[PDB]
């Protein structure tokens, strides 16, 4: 494989620590379709944003990969006050205590796929499903999604081995064997 951003071996034990990556949101902004493969060890059970790429100043206008202590799923929201929506596609799973591989995968007019420890845990079947295109972004965040003021940013807590961003979807066997790593 090829990734387009890779950023990897980041402690997030306090609000300040915390990876801002705005910097790069150019390279992510316009992505209908894409894969983003992570190695964490969460410490909170909690939902926790492990990327969080939103728009302001906003309070529903992001793209949420998150964690939970029993729960694995994304969030693309808008907000906007045009064409707004708010997609949640989740799943039930059990997490190794310990270090845990995750996959979350989109394709353009097919739908998503969601891989964790080498698991399909779900698949959306959804020939118009939408990412980053779909929104306007200003802000980039691994360990939160940056929010208005009011509202929840899923602040995570524990350590990312690697966070590997890709343009295209790649294969469910590549996304099962890296995943797989941490059966
Ligand atoms: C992944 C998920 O379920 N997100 C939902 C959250 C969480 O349930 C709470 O923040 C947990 O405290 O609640 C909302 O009201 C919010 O904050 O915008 C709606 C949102 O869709
Ligand atoms: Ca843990
Ligand atoms: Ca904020």
């Amino acid at each position: 494989v090829d990734e387009i951003a890779n950023y990897g071996n980041l402690k997030i034990t306090k609000e300040e620590e915390r990876v801002n990556i705005t910097g790069d949101l150019e390279k992510f902004s316009s992505l209908e379709e894409g894969t983003i493969v992570t190695r964490f060890n969460m410490n909170d059970t909690s939902i926790q944003s492990l990327i969080g790429l939103s728009d302001g100043n906003k309070a529903n206008n992001y793209f949420s990969l998150y964690v939970s202590g029993g729960k694995v799923g994304y969030e693309l929201r808008r907000q906007e006050g045009n064409g707004d929506f708010n997609v949640h596609h989740s799943a039930d799973v059990t997490f190794n205590r310990g270090i845990n591989t995750l996959a979350l995968k989109i394709e353009k007019g097919i739908g998503a796929k969601i891989f964790l420890n080498g698991s399909l845990v779900k698949t959306v079947s959804d020939p118009n499903i939408k990412f980053l295109n779909a929104i306007n972004l200003n802000s980039g965040f691994i360990g939160k999604t940056d929010r208005a003021n009011g509202y929840n940013e899923y602040l995570f807590r524990g350590n990312i081995d690697f966070m590997n961003i890709y343009d295209k979807p790649v294969s469910d066997n590549y996304l099962l064997r890296k995943t797989g790593e941490t059966k």
